């Protein structure tokens, strides 16, 4: 009685999100245009069997896999949507679940902050930061969701919709966080897109 | 609905505590004699707004800033108390809170251990120890509080009161932990002063 | 108030478990054949006193010592079983506890997966793996228990019983995790012995 | 030990720190973070531990702050920051006088490698993003400018100038080591401008 | 200009043996190899020239970048593909583009090799604890070690040792001023592995 | 199969009795079996780096010393051997030196590339020092500081032990592995000048043995 908690499909990874996920991935690496499936199941120890099923079902490659007590996560990459989707479906059949059984994203913090200062920028740039640098004077959008993975979708759509800089995209754990920066207007556009993407 | 979890004001950083915080800070660095304000707010994501407010309110510098879900922390430094206090005043007005809304320190452990052995020292000295080294044969004082930031006040007041060695001051997370070492008598003076400091806060 | 959470005595560290614990230990190091006692105690801060008592009680050496709020753990090593058991005995008398007061292991996952793929093997090999490498095509046994420390007994017994490869043994935290690999038949042999070892502690 | 033993491997003065460089320097150094527009004096010396004397002298001569101090395998480096150009230069003057040296006595930079590479591949880009990168992310398709020098310190000056002259992205500026390594990326036109600026800066240090 | 480039290491692995593939996947920062994949490893001076070589190699064929790193002084990379000819072609294009050839590669100097039998428990833990990325050594095992200069060459030694013998890979540190190979297991197996490692280094020198 | 004549004995250093801070520091910093204060320590450094394995194996098989450290760095290999009994440590050292056809007086001689005392460390300087990959104790601004850089690197260990014998100072770091060895002590000016003198004596005694 494994259960699905998160399912997030990304048809095509935007440039920065691809570079970002490429930076933090601990398995195979994604490249721009790759399709990506992010899943989360409980209990966490079940992620291994799910991973094995996914990898044997197709040519999809494994980018990430994290085991915690309560939940486990994995990320799958391939240039073909169909390959990614097929592996998803085989997994879903094997555990007797389906997309709609996933928990929906609830956003618990959404905010734009203007003209960040140099001290604030250093701390942002230093602490577990895997994307690009924020420069003081920039504006910033921050977003938190639960479950965590859905933040990948917000990030991709945000990037599709505006000229901004990806700073960090935390998709692991119970809480998803997105941080992006740039000119205030672009940032406000990205924020709207991000929130919109979560609302579905 | 930002809430105040912790507020800890330090008038003047004692030499070891400033060296220690100098060691662990990921932002601007403190030096001996700086004032420091440490705050925790909930939810954690709120620490970014508070930080921005704080740094635009005055000439304070940001020393630390940490996000977790339930809460976040920040540490502010400046050579002038009024500068540090002003940023605090501005933050508390901005979020509609006040000092006496802070969560009261709960002390979960307090003890002195005499004549630490070599293996014990090595483990202490190695596992995320950012202060000075403990030597086997020293006595040691350990303190745990909840919420965490309060141990900074216990540490500054212990150093003020006694000739001891700061080994570690864990102020981030849900639980604060202080480790001091030295000669038994000194360690006992430090222990008493650390406990006084927390008690004051509890009774404020 | 100081209570015993876990008690795990290993009569003799098998070669791979010795080399694994030797890799991760942050104090004194174990060598093959050494006897080992792992204890968990609550609250976490009590582990310092328990450690001091153990080391002053005999010639055991301290290999690990971890503090978390709810509980803390320590590992004791010595070539002689009697020396290790004695330190445990002195600790249990000092805190008014005994072995049968420990929390029984609860197994939340046990599974053998055959013919692991290359991507899957790389993630395992990279993410805090401290033991040996898993190779794709190998079979794998994964075990999770709570409390954590009991996986050490499962690992040692698995090694005694079968020709396998130790990939990882997480004994710290609330949840213990064992990962072994090798040829299918051997891995199932190891899996069965691991389970026996845990059930045995459950029924003690 | 005698100041006669000291080699002044790098001496580089940055009048005004550009924004990306300032953000990067703050991220990467172990000292007091700079503000964009601050002046910075960077020095590198041999033997490594002589950097302590240079540091003590600099810090007691003015209100400069210590932005960086590091002792590497062989060499010691420091950065001094202040918003006032003259405050920084005064600390420099006091140091050079104290060690019996002067700007022109500084070891001249040799360029061991420099290149623009267009249209970086996805594979190439992700390796770059993954190998101890402290700056911003390179994206495949971008062009890239690469500069390696010895001594290492000079890439700092090259980096600041390149940022002045063009719109590009700073990936890394590794100014400590046997060799200094500057990496920046962006649109080919911009990158080419940055490249020329960087090379000019290095050449000027030579013909000075 | 390419004339400045010293080709410190050129190594071609026809087929990555299982342990070495598991190892190179664990330690490398690029796309992981599948066992059996061919691999080309190159090391150049000056260090940053590895960028040009990398870009030429990747633009020339379907190889993947398994590794690329610039160390204190030197730059190295690993190219992977299932098919020998695809990897080889990448290397050919690179060597032409920089005006070099396999026989111009710097020749490995062997700065240290030996077999040590019956490793002690103290010695074993220290090996297990010092930045080890491979498998665990057990006391009582024999050990083969090899240090070369340039560093890249231990990679060929390792693959060939794995072909010849049933041993355990502890580490293959192919980046640095010196390259360092550490293999362990039963004495006779280790002696076979050792002999094959040395023949591999000699074969390189006499190509 | 390499021969011992290829081995350069870069450092040979015998510590009769590890002083308290140095014992704590070496236990913190090393990757082997931690020392007890008072323990004897034999520290050796060799070229080529991987030759340290042969030295290690001979050392351990000759006596009951524990391996307190063994490391192969960019170029060089070092180890530390501990035992409470002076003679037990010396024996391993004797067996090792004979096995490689060497002797104490063949050790490469320490060159001092830098040494000085700086008084009244500023707050800025002090904080960088505490932040620079430090394993030892904290320096406080206002203290004086002694620094010693040698080549080969291992020799700073002997200087550190002797300095702690002579004065009440604070060990900040003793980096004995690398192209250069680096020692940093701090304290009250008088005490630091005393420590400095003893450290320098120790390096000179080595060259004159």
């Amino acid at each position: 009685q494994i259960e699905l908690r998160t399912y997030v499909f990304l048809d095509s990874l935007q440039p920065q999100l691809a570079a970002y996920m490429g930076t933090v991935s601990r398995g195979f690496l994604p490249i721009p245009g790759d399709s990506c499936l992010w899943m989360e199941v409980s209990p966490g120890m079940a992620v291994h069997r799910v991973t094995d099923i996914a990898l044997k079902a197709s040519n999809v490659r494994l980018g990430q896999m994290i085991v915690e007590r309560a939940f486990g996560s994995l990320a799958l990459y391939h240039k073909d949507q169909s390959t990614v989707l097929h592996s998803g479906d085989v997994v879903l059949d094997a555990i007797g679940s389906e997309v709609r059984k996933r928990t929906k994203p609830s956003t618990s913090w959404t905010e734009v902050i203007c003209a960040i200062t140099p001290d604030h920028a250093v701390l942002i740039n230093r602490q577990n930061r895997s994307g690009s640098m924020i420069q003081s004077g920039m504006s910033m959008f921050i977003l938190e969701t639960e479950p965590a993975g859905y933040v990948l979708k917000a990030a991709n759509e945000a990037e599709k919709s505006a000229n901004i800089t990806i700073i960090d995209v935390k998709a692991v754990g119970a809480f998803g966080r997105l941080t992006l920066a740039g000119k205030e207007g672009d940032v406000e556009e990205a924020a709207a897109a991000a929130i919109r993407a979560i609302d579905q």
